[PDB]
């Protein structure tokens, strides 16, 4: 379990050591992230940098030395004539000595414009709006009762929209103005503002355009004039500050059948049946390591069942929400969450609500837009839960009023979970491990919708959810990397289909038999295994090893996709360059260290010219017979908002993902080693014999009282 | 309870119908168990639901309880021209009439169409025992088992349906097996075709024999060829591979029990008879002996959503290298899908905290039969919150955390006809979402291994091929969204390409919302070839407060496709499987998509779903019925030994409110917890129900395993 350490995230200590090394280089002229100027040099992100697979596998499988441990460090060089973002690999860990260039992109000139927004930048944007919108102060008070200047409890706020412009190198953002109340996401005022914030001198930033209640106005001063002159159709909003606010989670209404007591709960008197130690997990047949990459999110690594490898890596790669709208902000919105630190917004899981009270909760540290490493309490959880359906069961009737036996194995599953709450939405990320060698990836969407001011024109792009509220139509798309190494690194890909044959009936020659046969298709080249949404996706998608099981069949794992995704943007059109992976529910590539990721932190703010274009991995149409293969999976769903999304979208029916299932991999059902199986046998003239291999449990235990902290701070 | 109008017959009611019929001396009734096909016998008795018109007047307009009746299916085999006829028997209590149902003028295959029975199997065994006598030494040498003086080493058979090549035939391929633990997986390589059409079992014959890839004409011919050395013969303590007994070792052994649910405060749903209340939900249920589980009169928040959600048919369609294998198209309603609801094991099949319900069935029995723990009803945590939000202040703290623990109510039964166990769930979420689900487990339908079999299946063991097949299930979904009169619409996203209104040299290419209305049945019959829209909506004319039509959305979870060619022979029995979704106008003559007769006369069955669309009726503002096909291709693999497992082996659908309620309907729940920060103190944890950490023990495990008259 020390070996799983090669995959582990950086400790608080290691993050400090990397940060100190960087700070000791006086030439870098580094300032804290919190300093309120853009014209500074700052370390924006530090996270572990995974060593090459070749070296990790020699360490894991051939006894060779532990590879060098390094950190990725992203530095924003804003304090120079030509600002840029540059990345370094810092190592070794422990004892950093060097910083070497990482992911260089020579000849590209928009790296500064491509960079993620930061807390300092938001502060400066607030200052720009407080100044720029002075002409509108009375307009604000009259229409909303709230303001930007001299406010305390009745403040206007903004939600920014990305991407930020119409071409590579621009940083011009539409801002949706809202009333800062409980669940403020759902309180747009009808004003939206376009701000050019490209310059490293915030004094140059300007509101370049204004939209209010269906019209463009050019400047805050023009809107103020036209309002002063009685030429603006305004919407005066009611005061929001007994009954709860519509955007609140507070209970209201009554069910016809009163529920006064707590529902049923899990108890775990015997404690966990999995072994978690550091970032290593053992659970029955399973063995795996996990990590939480600050940039991109949850990964499980080096996944084995029964002592044989199934997958080197299964990871979240990108999460997108692609909008339409009647408002300029709405029509602009294409959120790419890795551009916001999808793996860094792993906020505190509430025991008994977010995970069972019996779960193991784990803390982590992130360094993402921070002055020091920040402690995130209960960022992850791991728990076993009964599924409520048996893994297998059979009643073997004697067809004479009794039975020969009943057999069953109670359903349990191991769940590794984190969340991501970048702003309005909360995504719940699960990897799930069944005792029979089946593993599942799942995402559940909850939290608040991205919403805009209601006008009649909005109904072509959304649904009216409240008096002044439209839920814009959009699609959620998530990309997973699935580096299966089925029984080893060298695999092939094949599909199975049912095809009818029409033959003479062998026992009645005047007749025909029209019946299913089993058809196998082999794939030799990447392009053949790149399935577009328009193409028919076969029902059996197999990743095979050349090794056979005892019955002469190739040992395989099967991929099963659960999605309602489809092609959203036209292939090849503008921002679609950033999400070319979304063309493919499934694509298979040959492994390469230069293609470890389908997205990046830079994609959100330069979608026109990003550093990774997934389609390019298919350009060379490589041979994929007996190679190290990587499956890439797109799952998703169209979300047309509806009134039941108020105040939050709920999880039921709102999940997507995929299963990996053994297919001729094992000689028989690998759950057979479980001792939880029960078989009941009849006895002549007596009570039945209940055969067990583990004693019946009726024991009891209690969880600790509920607590919740809510803060995340350096330690 | 008004829900009683939907309830199954009690033990008392079944006896009353049975006594009444037996008091009619001219029916010449004999018990199901009598060992002859030349008898008249009552095969099935179940409740016959009254017409929807009368039920809704009773429920909604305070009118009289409808007349309660039974369906009685009588096999008239003790006459020159045997047939099956069905009767409405009533009223209940105190039956005094017997009215014949559903005549079919010109149809001549009634008798052949009828289900198989225990007495018929007993006669088939006798036939095999006599007919295979010449093969006695062949059996002993090749298998060590036989049909005669065999004791603990007996051969058995698995029959296959349908039974012939045309309407009116009763000619069955029988797969010979060794009768050991999990005998399903022990084929010997012999298959026999028996003609058992005659009501005189003395006339039944083995008309054909297949052994290890060759046809042999008769048992006598196979015996002589064996003796003459002209047959390629296959001659056949850890647990048996077909046993569920544990073997092997995990790398990290588990020696203790896993987590379990406790319910110290009792159920949070109310069950009274067949009526359920849970949060916003009210509904009734029944277990129809012929066709299985139904939920009826489903309300959320005092408003109707569905009049009926019911299992209609469950099919498994095979290909194979052996005659039995290539013959097999199982239709489970022809075997009493709702009658094989065998005992649920507490803690394994349902949680130990579940409420288990008994039922009575009269299906191929001498008297009504008590089935213990036939169904269960339980609430369980889903392990994922129904909703949650962390409202960051983006400065190292929070404004609040809000969450609602996930719970669902599950109504469950099973069906084990023979080898497979189907687990049928209807699931109710606190936010007005209900789900139907079926999970497959148990033993696969398997045949004897030869190399030629690998074109139709997978080798699973030394002598065993798992044959390729598709499972298909049909559901009837009679949604009455806020009322009987509904329309059907779909929503799609479509891109527009416009001038960027704030940068005119550029374009905005973006999503718009496109609505499609449907006027005629045929427009709403979606074939597997056709693209299924992402939003399938059943709509009321009533609007919510935001001016959008109150609707429920259907979301299908399936891997099904077109299996048999439309129009070809047995496909006539499963025309519904052309459509993942079809929408019809409600009619009393179209309550079911299948029947107990479809299995044994699939060429000319009494209900052809496609015909329901022939008149292509208007579906604007009508009583609509949605019909849903879900299923999956199952290519067997070695992990299916000894049994297929449930993970990833489930299909079904969701019904989700869509602009039906003004806001999230779960907001009435008092389980919600909100955590608020406080100046210079601990956070305030706001609750509307006290925190509970109590634990209790469930009942100790018991299992009976018998199902008998009481
Ligand atoms: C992005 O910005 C970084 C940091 O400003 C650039 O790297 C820096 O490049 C400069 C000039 O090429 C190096 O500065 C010094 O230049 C003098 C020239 O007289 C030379 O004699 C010194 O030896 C030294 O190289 C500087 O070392 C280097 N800084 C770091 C931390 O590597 C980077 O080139 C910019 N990227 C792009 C693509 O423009
Ligand atoms: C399976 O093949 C058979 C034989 O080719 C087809 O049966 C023939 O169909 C045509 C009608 O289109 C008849 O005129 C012939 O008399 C039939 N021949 C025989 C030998 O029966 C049959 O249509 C095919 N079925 C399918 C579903 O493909
Ligand atoms: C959240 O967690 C922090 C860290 O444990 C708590 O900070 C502690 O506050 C208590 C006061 O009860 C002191 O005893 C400790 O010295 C504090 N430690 C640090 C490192 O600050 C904090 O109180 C918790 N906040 C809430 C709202 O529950
Ligand atoms: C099926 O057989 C039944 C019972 O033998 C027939 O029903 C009888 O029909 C005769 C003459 O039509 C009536 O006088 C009897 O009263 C009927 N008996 C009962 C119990 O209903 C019936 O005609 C046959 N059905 C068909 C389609 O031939
Ligand atoms: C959206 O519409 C615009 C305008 O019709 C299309 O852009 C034109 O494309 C042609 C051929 O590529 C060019 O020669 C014209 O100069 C373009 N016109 C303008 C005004 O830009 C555009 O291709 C369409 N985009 C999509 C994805 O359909
Ligand atoms: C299964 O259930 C039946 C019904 O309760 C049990 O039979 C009863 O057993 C008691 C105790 O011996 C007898 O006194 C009664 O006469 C039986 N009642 C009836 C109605 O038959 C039976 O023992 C149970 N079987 C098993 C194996 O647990
Ligand atoms: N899903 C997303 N990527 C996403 C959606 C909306 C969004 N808007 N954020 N706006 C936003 C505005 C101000 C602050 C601040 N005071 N620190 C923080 C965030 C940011 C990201
Ligand atoms: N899925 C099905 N419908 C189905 C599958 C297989 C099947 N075969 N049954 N064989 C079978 C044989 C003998 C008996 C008897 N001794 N009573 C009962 C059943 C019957 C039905
Ligand atoms: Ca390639
Ligand atoms: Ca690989
Ligand atoms: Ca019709
Ligand atoms: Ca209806
Ligand atoms: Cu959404
Ligand atoms: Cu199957």
């Amino acid at each position: 379990p020390r070996k799983a350490g090669v995959f582990s995230d950086l400790s608080n200590q290691e993050l400090k050591a990397v940060h100190s090394f960087l700070w000791s280089k006086k030439e870098l002229r580094l300032q804290p992230s919190s300093t309120t100027t853009m014209a500074k040099n700052t370390v924006f992100l530090i996270e572990m940098l995974l060593p090459k697979k070749y070296h990790v596998l020699r360490f894991l499988d051939k006894g060779e030395r532990h590879p060098v441990r390094e950190a990725r460090a992203v530095i924003f060089f804003g304090d120079q004539e030509h600002p840029n973002v540059t990345e370094f690999a810092v190592g070794p860990l422990p004892g950093p000595c060097y910083m070497r260039a990482l992911s260089p992109r020579p000849g590209y000139q928009s790296s500064w414009a491509s960079r993620p927004i930061s807390t300092a930048e938001y502060a400066l944007l607030y200052h720009t709006l407080q100044e720029a919108t002075k002409p509108l102060h009375q307009f604000f008070l009259n229409t909303t009762g709230f303001s930007f200047q001299d406010c305390h409890d009745r403040c206007l706020a903004f939600t920014d929209v990305a991407p930020r412009g119409v071409a590579s190198g621009q940083r011009r953002s539409w801002l949706i103005i809202q009333r800062y109340v409980e669940g403020y996401f759902l309180h747009p005022t009808g004003l939206e503002l376009l701000v050019d914030h490209g310059s490293t001198d915030a004094g140059h930033w300007a509101v370049e355009q204004v939209w209010y209640n269906g019209k463009f106005y050019g400047s805050p001063e023009e809107l103020a004039r036209k309002y002063a002159d009685g030429e603006v159709d305004v919407v005066v909003l009611e005061d929001p500050l007994e009954p709860p606010l519509f955007s609140s989670h507070k209970p209201r209404g009554d069910f016809p059948s009163p529920i006064h007591v707590s529902g049923p709960r899990l108890v775990q008197p015997h404690g966990p049946r999995f072994r978690l130690e550091g970032n290593a997990v053992l659970y029955g047949g399973w063995s795996f390591a996990f990590r939480l990459r600050s940039s991109s999110g949850l990964q499980v690594l080096n996944v084995h069942f029964g002592g044989e490898r199934i997958a080197y890596e299964v990871s979240v790669q990108e999460a997108v929400a692609l909008y339409g709208g009647h408002t300029p902000a709405g029509m602009q919105t294409k959120y790419l969450d890795v551009g916001w630190g999808l793996g860094s917004v792993t906020h505190e899981l509430a025991p008994g609500i977010d995970c069972p009270e019996t779960a193991t909760f784990l803390d982590t540290f992130h360094y993402y837009d921070a002055d020091d490493p920040v402690h995130y309490p209960r960022a992850l959880c791991l728990f076993e839960m009964p599924t409520g359906v048996p893994l297998r069961r059979h009643f073997n009737s004697n067809f004479k009023g009794g039975f020969n036996f009943y057999a069953g194995l109670k359903g349990q599953v191991l769940v590794l979970r984190t969340t991501s709450t970048v702003y309005n939405y909360d995504y719940i990320w699960d990897f799930i491990f069944y005792p029979n060698g089946v593993m599942e990836a799942k995402m559940h969407a909850t939290g608040y919708v991205h919403a805009t001011f209601y006008t009649p024109e909005g109904l072509r792009h959304g649904t009216r959810l409240h008096t002044h509220l439209i839920g814009n139509i959009h699609t959620h798309l998530v990309h997973y990397r699935v580096d299966l190494d089925v029984a080893g690194t060298k695999n092939s890909f094949q599909t199975l289909q049912m095809k009818l044959e029409n033959i003479t009936n062998p026992w009645s020659p005047r007749h025909r038999v029209v019946q299913p046969t089993l058809e196998q298709t082999q794939y030799s080249w990447e392009r053949q295994a790149a399935f577009r949404f328009k193409r028919k996706l076969p029902k059996y998608l197999l990743f095979t090893s050349p090794q056979e099981n005892p019955w002469g069949h190739k040992r395989s794992y099967r991929l099963q996709i659960h999605s309602m995704a489809d092609q959203v943007l036209p292939p090849g059109w503008q921002e679609e360059q950033a999400i070319t992976w979304a063309r493919y529910p499934l694509a298979v590539t040959k492994y390469r260290e230069s293609e470890l990721c389908s997205s990046s932190i830079y994609h959100q703010n330069d979608p026109w010219d990003p550093p990774v274009v997934f389609e390019q991995f298919l350009h060379n149409n490589e041979n994929i017979e007996n190679e190290d293969l990587v499956a890439w999976v797109t799952v998703g769903f169209l979300h047309i908002p509806h009134s039941e999304d108020i105040p939050n979208t709920a999880t039921p029916g709102n999940s997507v993902g995929f299963l990996l299932r053994p297919f001729n991999f094992f000689p028989e059902d690998p759950s057979l080693a479980s001792r939880d199986t029960v078989i009941v046998w009849p006895r002549d003239n007596g009570p039945n014999y209940v055969q067990r291999w583990i004693p019946e449990d009726r024991d009891c235990s209690m969880p600790p009282p509920f607590s919740y902290n809510g803060t995340y701070r350096p330690v």
